């Protein structure tokens, strides 16, 4: 005669990696790549306020705007070599999708493959209508995985910095 009646951040997996939530374990080696010249490629380097404030923005998207930042590691190893995430708010004019490696890992797809797989959950599970990416002209190697993943060239985007190409995603 009784009834039942009274009733988070996505970890997603891929062939190779493990995409998951940012903890602060994951910070010192963050903050490594931030400082350093590799950096150059995703705007950098920063400085310590400013690496600090970026991992906070990219935890914190997924309370605000339902996408953020998860931390690539290598299958069920938990080496983490490095991040994918979708970013919005005050700073950003459209959705965008950004990734970096940490050094010693790079031309083995781990980037093209965790962003298919982020891009591709943001089109399915949130619906989104566009998604972009913002490349500085002189970024080959982002430029290279953006048009991989069917990324192209749109001169009508709006962006905060006028030298910066952006990439657009469909479907």
């Amino acid at each position: 005669g009784r009834e039942n009646l009274y009733f988070s951040i996505p970890t997603l997996r891929t062939e190779r990696l493990t995409l998951r939530p940012l903890a602060m374990a994951d910070f010192p080696a963050y903050r490594d790549f931030m400082a350093s010249p590799r950096s150059t490629g995703v705007g950098g380097p920063y400085d310590l306020p400013s690496t600090w404030g970026v991992f906070c923005h990219d935890l914190a998207n997924w309370h605000f705007f339902g996408h953020g930042a998860l931390m690539i590691d290598l299958g069920e190893t938990g080496e983490c070599i490095g991040q994918i995430g979708i970013n919005h708010g005050p700073l950003f004019p459209e959705k965008e999708l950004g990734w970096l490696l940490y050094e010693g890992h790079e031309g083995r797809g781990y980037a093209a493959e965790a962003a298919v797989a982020l891009r591709d959950w943001a089109f399915e599970t949130l619906n989104l209508p566009t998604l972009v990416s913002y490349v500085s002209p002189q970024n080959r190697k982002s430029a290279a995985v953006a048009e991989r993943i069917g990324g192209t060239l749109d001169p009508l985007a709006p962006r905060s910095d006028p030298e910066d190409l952006v990439y657009r995603y469909h479907q």
